[PDB]
């Protein structure tokens, strides 16, 4: 027989080990690794060590490895020995390391992380937990010192008119941390609470105390979360109930998703907004978007805004003028408050009398707009929005290919339409893939998250290393699948009950049950009716983007859809995936049931429930109904 058997090392440092023992990959690559005598072995006794100042990182760490290697690593203070992971934060090495970077040494110390900041003791450790989850706790010796060549790296995820789970947000961000990304541009609505913004109060929308909650973890993983009320236009979820500040054609018909910038009212309201928004966010911009103002129509319908910039600027000022006097305004307004706006480059329009200020950050999407050529001439801070890196739920043109990008030689200073600049422009702040809802029935969030996995390690690789050390595609593509997910989303409870027959009380309106509950790939379950043989859904109501976003819509029975297959079945998408149900455990034991599309919870209608959509129409009293979670907790 072949007398095969475990090796077996000894924990901590060997002088031995063989010359082609695997370097386990991280992502992004940690380029330049200088070999050394030796490895070193995670094992029993292994220990995280750290200062005092460091103790959290530390303690997060070993019960991190703890829970990857089967082996009890414990953090302490004081003395490391061969057998540990030491990490040290040394502010003097900025100049090797910058803001983010860090150094691994791994010899007869052990394996050491040294970071010139917080942030940069939490990156290295981000390639630790990589370097030691993947089934081999031997580590060849050696060094290496990396940093980001980008300043921003990350993703819009536009939690806007759907809403996007806090839990599914609280993935994201772990994800982000564990690929060393730190922006992510959420659009979306934190809830309105005074008296000339509440009627917006409308879902989605998300509370302060969740705002105040994932931004504190974003913040603790070094991730910027940078708002967005998207302005002058896409104005729906904010203008609905509020048609007093809707623009107007030259017929007097108003547009739910236009902003009248020449009412001063309506300018105070999206200012009241973003004092609003000042409370719960900690970071040190804005964005207003700008995009697709006058998308399906021209400023020549909008004879009101010429009359505008004529008195507001002078002789010969044109509708641009005033476009671009509003975003100066709104630039004007977040400065006072301490922040820099940003703003998407189709909001560059030509101009007359006003000319658009140079200190708003320009993230580049459209490339039938200025070029990006004459962007850099003209000295704007650019940030890469390419729609190569986009992905949306419904639109089909865009759904990233992270082979192509990698084969083809796409980098951060590839713009849209592969138009390239030096990527070394000393304004360009990096680049971000893009998340889109649009017609958002056609995938669970659970399925936006499987999809995107392979482009957000693309765009970590290409923000932070700018190097393609894998020979293909499918190289990268097998070591970050061994990479996997960080520790957070391998433990979220996706399903916490099992498959089985169960009684609900709370659906007794709909029928006496029991119901049949089987789990679905992405998470979520159907519940058949054992009485009618129906499955429940929540599938009428006024909508967003083809989902039920009513307040107090009441779900309803209909024939069982088929929820096993994926979401390439595009045709049956809307009667399958309103048949998707969350369950959730809460703090604890007891469970909430979410319709997976819409995050609502439902509960038991009480009349007192408070929201506009209920001034206009509520469920029959003690019906169950869908509700945001704040209005019944
Ligand atoms: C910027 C870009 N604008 C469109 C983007 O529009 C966004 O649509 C969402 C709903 O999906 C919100 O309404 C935003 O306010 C609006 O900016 C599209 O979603 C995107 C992908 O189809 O394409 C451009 S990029």
């Amino acid at each position: 027989s072949s007398g095969l058997v475990p090796r077996g090392s000894h924990m901590g440092y060997s002088a031995t080990a063989p010359v082609n023992l695997t370097r386990p990959a991280t992502v992004p690559s940690m380029d330049g690794w200088t070999d050394g005598t030796g490895a070193w072995t995670l094992g029993e006794g292994t220990r995280v060590v750290s200062s005092d100042a460091l103790a959290a990182r530390a303690q997060s760490l070993a019960s991190e490895l703890t829970k990857f290697t089967d082996v009890d690593i414990k953090a302490a203070t004081g003395s490391a020995t061969g057998k540990d992971i030491s990490l040290t934060l040394d502010a003097s090495k900025k100049a090797e390391l910058g803001d983010e970077g860090f150094k691994l040494n791994i010899g007869s110390k052990g394996l050491e992380v040294i970071g010139a900041t917080d942030i940069g003791v939490f990156y290295g450790t981000r390639s630790v937990s990589q370097m030691l989850r993947q089934g081999q706790l031997t580590l060849p010796a050696g060094t290496v010192a990396t940093k980001p060549k980008y300043k921003e790296r990350g993703a819009t995820l536009c939690a806007c008119q759907i809403n996007i789970s806090t839990d599914w947000i609280d993935r994201f961000l772990s994800d982000m941390a564990d690929l060393r990304l730190n922006y992510v541009l959420l659009e979306m609505k934190l809830k309105p609470e005074e008296d000339n913004t509440k009627k917006a109060a409308t879902w989605s929308y998300y509370t302060r105390d969740d705002v105040k909650k994932f931004v504190k973890k974003a913040n603790n993983y070094g991730i910027d979360v940078i708002p967005e009320i998207n302005s002058p236009g896409h104005m729906n979820v904010w203008l609905e109930n509020y048609p007093e500040y809707q623009l107007a054609d030259n017929s007097g018909r108003k547009d739910p998703n236009k902003l009248d910038i020449s009412n001063p009212e309506a300018v105070k309201f999206y200012k009241t907004l973003i004092d609003e928004y000042d409370g719960v966010f900690t970071t040190k911009y804005w964005h207003m978007g700008a995009d697709e103002y006058m998308i399906g129509t021209s400023f020549d319908n909008y004879s009101k805004l010429k009359t505008f910039a004529e008195k507001q600027y002078g002789a010969g000022a044109t509708p641009n003028d005033a476009f671009t006097g509003f975003i100066n305004d709104i630039d004007k307004y977040v400065k006072a408050k301490g922040k820099q706006l940003r703003i998407w480059n189709d909001g560059i329009v030509n101009t007359k009398n006003v000319s658009l200020n140079k200190d708003i950050v320009i993230e580049y999407w459209y490339g039938a707009g200025r070029k990006p050529q004459e962007l850099v001439q003209d000295g704007y801070t650019l940030m890469n929005a390419t729609q190569a890196l986009y992905w949306s739920r419904s639109a089909q043109v865009y759904k990233v290919n992270a082979a192509r990008l990698y084969n083809n030689n796409w980098n951060v200073g590839t713009f849209d339409g592969g138009r390239q600049i030096d990527k070394n422009y000393d304004k360009l702040t990096g680049a971000k893939v893009s998340i889109w809802p649009d017609s958002s029935y056609f995938q669970t969030e659970n399925e936006v998250e499987k999809e995107i996995f392979d482009g957000m390690r693309f765009i970590s690789q290409m923000t932070w290393s700018d190097s393609r050390p894998w020979a293909t595609w499918n190289d990268m593509k097998a070591d970050i699948d061994k990479i996997g997910y960080p520790l957070d989303i391998r433990e979220y409870d996706y399903t916490p009950v099992d498959a089985g027959i169960y009684d609900i009380p709370q659906l007794k309106s709909i029928s006496k049950g029991p119901w049949e509950l089987i789990t679905t790939p992405d998470g979520y379950y159907q519940m058949k009716d054992t009485v009618s043989g129906k499955c429940l859904a929540l599938f009428t109501g006024s909508k967003h983007l083809d989902v039920v976003t009513q307040v107090g819509a009441r779900p309803e029975l209909r024939n069982c859809a088929d929820v096993s297959v994926g979401q390439d079945q595009r045709n049956t998408a809307n009667e399958r995936n309103t048949q998707k149900w969350q369950i959730r455990a809460d703090k604890d034991g007891k469970y909430t049931i979410s319709p997976a599309l819409t995050q609502q919870r439902l509960a038991i209608a009480t009349g007192n429930e408070q929201n506009i959509d209920l001034e206009t129409h509520r469920p029959a009293a003690g019906t169950v109904a869908q509700f945001p979670a704040d209005l019944v907790s």
